[PDB]
């Protein structure tokens, strides 16, 4: 009804999209795009469109538009996801370049948080890279419609907030400083809640600066309230990057 009218500015007409679930290459008119096919719930998908169409930040993947299986049209990202990029042979980003990637994630997340957007699945596998190696926060498989990245309160209560996203970002920083290493590889899926309650945490990566590892430890506080906001994380990571 009114949702139907509110999504008109995000709806793309079939005479403007050429598709060539999963992601397929496609062309858009208003240009090269990525089109994900989505194999009650349609109502929640439409409100997401209204929200994500408002997005305009250099570190956030933009939503070009939506199709009526429903399709999602996103800008094409040449170097794919961040996690696979830091594990690829052809790319050798320095430790300063990895810190820089993390800062771009923090600024895009600062933007998402300024707009009251709780990501729910922040991980390096969900951040894309474009042709200029700009890191763009994205979701490659529905989250608002991954236990080794979830906050303690999310594991126990199933509640997701911006402070629980800060916890996921701490794990994302670890992934970057380890170059795509699986967090908690010897901790069962069914054992992390007790492991985290007992105080235990991920250890300092070999090539991680001491102030940057303190930042990861701040994101992993048992109290969500005691965790640094995204604005604070941008401030602290910019400070580290400038003096590294
Ligand atoms: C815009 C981008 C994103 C996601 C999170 C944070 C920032 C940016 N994005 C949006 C959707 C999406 C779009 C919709 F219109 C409805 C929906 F259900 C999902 C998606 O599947 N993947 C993805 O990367």
């Amino acid at each position: 009804p009114e949702l139907v009218q509110a999504v008109q500015h995000v709806v793309i007409g079939p005479s403007s999209l050429i598709v060539h679930g999963c992601v397929y290459h496609g062309t858009l008119l208003d240009i090269h795009c990525a089109v994900k096919s989505l194999n009650g719930e349609v109502s929640q998908f439409l409100t997401e469109g209204i929200i994500m169409k408002d997005f305009s930040h250099p570190n956030v993947l933009s939503l070009l538009g939506i199709c009526l299986s429903p399709l999602v049209v996103l800008p094409y990202m040449k170097h794919g996801d961040l996690r696979n990029f830091i594990r690829n042979e052809t790319h050798n980003p320095t430790v300063k370049d990895l810190i820089g990637f993390g800062l771009q994630v923090a600024k895009g997340m600062k933007y998402l948080a300024s707009k009251k957007f709780v990501h729910r699945d922040l991980a390096a596998r969900n951040c894309m890279l474009d042709e200029k190696f700009t890191v763009k926060v994205a979701d490659f498989g529905l989250a608002r419609v991954p236990v080794k990245w979830m906050a303690l309160e999310s594991l126990q209560t199933q509640k997701f907030t911006t402070k629980s996203d800060v916890w996921s970002f701490g794990v994302l920083l670890w992934e970057l400083m380890t170059r795509g290493a699986p967090p908690y590889p010897d901790v069962n899926t069914f054992d992390i809640t007790v492991y985290l309650l007992q105080g235990r945490r991920l250890l300092q990566p070999e090539y991680c600066p001491d102030p940057l590892y303190e930042v990861m430890l701040k994101c992993w506080h048992p109290k969500a309230e005691m965790r640094p906001s995204f604005s604070e994380l941008v401030s602290r990571i910019s400070a580290i990057f400038s003096t590294f």
